[PDB]
RNA sequence: GGGAAGGGUUUCGACCCUUCCCAAUAUGGCUGUUCGCCAUUU
RNA sequence: GGGAAGGGUUUCGACCCUUCCCAAUAUGGCUGUUCGCCAUUU
């Protein structure tokens, strides 16, 4: 049943040992099954299940057909949002170890323009970037689409709704007609997928996993009414008491307020929507992933695409106005052959969205009784972030970052989470008792024999 | 006068006041008024009567001081010229305040002209060379030019410049002005002249044989005893200021290198030297760092060195447009000056292409039965100061750090030129090195530099 | 560029504009006895 | 790019290229116990 990547006999020999090294051990259905076809030139359609690999299914035959030598960009890909255009970016640059000096760029609003332009003039390999900004570099004159090869949209039946497709079309105009064309998304309607043609030269369909193909995620519907949710939530919280768990929202408005409420209540709450600064949200999603906070309240921006590394609870606050997006958003936990747990609230005015779904799926809704009133138990976040001013232009490695920290401050290893390398900052997480003497002994410490600042993301 | 026209602005007639320039030159007073008025002309003028300025006015009344994109150009056949033609825009355009003027020639990095290159500047003093690598490189766009500008235009319109000016021209707007201003008009450029231009205006204010205050001497000699006449004649002027001019740069390294082994401090100014050393030779020369100056052809045009007092022809230039050019390098700006030209038995024909031009009998001059060879020492060095614009170094700066904090007083300090990566200062021989050494400190405007004797 | 402060669009994304504050060996302008003063930009 | 040493074109200009230093949160690539390796460009 299982099939190696050598299987392809396509790949080099680099590209084997590097995906070897990362982990990528056995294909999994969507890349064996996509990337012969892709790599040989067809313009592809893909679906595939949440959590299945389709990023780096992609990935492998973009950079397949990558010429390092050109220095100029030759492979585009399409995110519906900023924060899964970096993870997808970084998940690239992961990939891309077998060609050195491979340098992929990241195109997406919040940054900075000056500095992407100034990064621009040494043209990237590649370019993950999100519509806006891509298509302001390209009327500006910064992005050259001449010796384009790849034109890559990922969650593509979002990129071709009737919200994206204007700027998509505005996009592809700077784009040569003779491109590879791949459109990989989870869910296709029907209705999207006879227009995705329009991108394509014979496109090769293929649905690997049917509609009602899911990943090991156990559902459970809880009958409530508008003001008893939040409430039903910190009961939820209080009562499985998780480690990751999500909570999606309709609006910002009850985002920030369910944010706020789980906040007052004592359990720990981030909130993740698209009126907070772009710094904020980028420190945010850093935050929740490495432990710092218990749970993210986000709206629909992270209910596609993000990979939040054992994610064990999501929480529909209110059901989505798509099922597609409620499949998306379920997906974010039981990733990569993990299992989870995804928890509806229906109001009464939502009591038909959960019979589309019902419907969809051919599932049976599996509707619990709500807790018993009782005292609210906290949530703490088991440890807290640290932003080093350093990163990826001060050259800066997760090595010496922990050496750092278990050199001359003399801190232990296992007391230290994940430690996330961003372009202009650098995170680490530590447990929440030594938190605060690490941020203060760090503040008068040498990171590579330069004093650096350091604040403990209060 | 310069009350005239009623067209240039209250601040620039003060302006021209507080510069020297008084009343207007014949050149500038017959060409300004169609100039600045959207006409193409073409001009001929006297060597060193004030054409810079003659087109520079009119290149400064058309420019917007909010609009910080480029609108103007000049074009210049050697790096030396646009450096000194930019110099000369820069301290007209005074009464404008934040006039940027870029100079876009080679021997300059290209970094600083990239970095620079992004806040576009006003008016672009260029050789077609480096010009022509930006324009397709992408970092000038020409296509808000008012007025284009050609100095020097019968060099700029020859055969060795033909493509490069026709590809330049290929960036530019049709629709603008075109000024070529010139010494002299050979008559088959002037004809082929019509294909950069509107209609043009000819404008001939001095005639092709009218000259400026020059003598001209003619001496018959040897190929061999040309080194031996040339340290002679010298000695015998006992000049200041002298440029001799030689056919080949071999020619003239030797030349420079032999009036060094006579003793009588010669610099040397061609095409196979470093663009440092090119710059750095014509500073030391100007500022009275060194008595002779023995260069090629290509200090023969538009170089403007104040009272030069000889000139001397070591070989007689191919064409006579040359001969002219770089015998009027003395005499300019209403002064005097002396031009002795070697004429070997090979070059008796350029002699006489010479006399039919100019319409002159020529001066034969018999030499002394026998000179000697005195030296000629130079009366002060020159100290090269690490900041120029970059620090922002003025002029004050450098007078006043010299004075008081060092010990020499004004009188021993010479001509102070400021340059964008470095400032030249002239003071005198004897107090170069007790100012070279006590300048290590660094108290240069709370800043410590990097002085050298240039030596 | 880095901090603040707002609007516009808005189911959600992706976006579109406004004001101060400092940083800049980011660029330029200023009288020939210096250590400074103004204008654009990142 | 800051310093150098040259070659080619070569009537003269305007130009083209190479070798050694040096150093750049200039543009990126590279090992979860830090003070580094190398690919461009200036
Ligand atoms: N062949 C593989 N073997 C093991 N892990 C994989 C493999 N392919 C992908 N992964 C990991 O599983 C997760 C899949 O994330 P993702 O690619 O976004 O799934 P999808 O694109 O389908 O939503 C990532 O953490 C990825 O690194
Ligand atoms: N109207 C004037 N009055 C006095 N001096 C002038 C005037 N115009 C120009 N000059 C000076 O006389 C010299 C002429 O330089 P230049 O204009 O290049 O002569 P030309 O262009 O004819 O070869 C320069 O030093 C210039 O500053
Ligand atoms: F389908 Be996964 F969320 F990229
Ligand atoms: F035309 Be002049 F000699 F600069
Ligand atoms: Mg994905
Ligand atoms: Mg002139």
């Amino acid at each position: 049943g299982m099939t190696a990547f050598s299987t392809l006999n396509v790949l080099p020999p680099a590209q084997l040992t590097n995906l070897n090294e990362l982990g990528y051990l056995t294909m999994t259905p969507v890349q064996a099954a996509a990337l012969p076809a892709i790599l040989a030139g067809k313009d592809v359609r893909v679906q595939a299940k949440t959590g299945s690999g389709k990023t780096a299914a992609f990935g492998l035959g973009l950079l397949q057909q990558i010429d390092a030598s050109l220095f100029q960009t030759q492979a585009l890909v399409l995110c519906p949002t900023r924060e899964l255009a970096d993870q997808v970016a970084g998940e690239l640059r992961r990939l891309a170890r077998f060609l050195p000096n491979t340098k992929i760029l990241t195109l997406c609003g919040g940054q900075p323009f000056g500095m992407q332009r100034d990064s621009l003039q040494h043209a990237p390999h590649i370019i993950v970037a999100t519509p806006g900004r891509l298509l302001d570099h390209l009327q500006k004159g910064t992005v050259s689409l001449d010796a384009l090869n790849t034109l890559v949209m990922d969650e593509a039946d979002r990129m071709l709704d009737m919200g994206f497709s204007d700027a998509i079309d505005d996009v592809i105009r700077f784009a040569p007609a003779s491109r590879q064309t791949l459109l990989f998304s989870a869910t296709w309607p029907e209705a999207i997928a006879a227009i995705s043609g329009r991108v394509q030269r014979d496109p090769l369909a293929i649905e690997i996993d049917s509609t009602d193909a899911l990943p090991p995620i156990e559902q459970q519907f809880y009958e409530t009414s508008s003001k008893g949710k939040i409430p039903l939530l910190q009961r939820l919280l209080s009562l499985h008491q998780p480690s990751s768990c999500v909570v999606f929202c309709n609006t910002k408005k009850d985002c920030q307020a369910v944010c706020d409420a789980l906040n007052e209540v004592g359990q720990s709450a981030l909130s993740l929507h698209g009126d907070l600064e772009q710094r904020d949200r980028d420190q945010t999603l850093v935050r929740f992933a490495n432990g710092s906070a218990r749970v993210l309240v986000a709206t629909d921006v992270a209910a596609r695409g993000l990979d939040i590394k054992s994610l064990e609870l999501v929480v529909n606050f209110e059901l989505a106005w798509d099922p597609e997006v409620h499949v998306h958003r379920i997906g974010r936990t039981a990733r990569a052959g993990n299992s989870g747990l995804a928890i509806s609230f229906c109001a009464p005015e939502e009591a038909q969205r959960a019979n589309i779904i019902s419907d969809m799926l051919q599932i049976k809704l599996n509707w619990q009784t709500p807790p018993a009133n009782s005292s609210i138990a906290t949530l703490e976040a088991e440890m807290a972030t640290l932003c080093i001013d350093g990163g990826k232009k001060a050259k800066m490695r997760p090595g010496d970052v922990l050496g750092a920290l278990t050199g001359d401050i003399g801190l232990d290893g296992a007391d230290i989470g994940k430690i996330a390398v961003h372009p202009a900052h650098v995170y680490v997480a530590v447990r929440q008792a030594v938190a605060h003497k690490a941020w203060k002994q760090l503040q008068g410490g040498k990171i590579k024999g330069k004093t650096c600042r350091v604040r403990l993301l209060k």
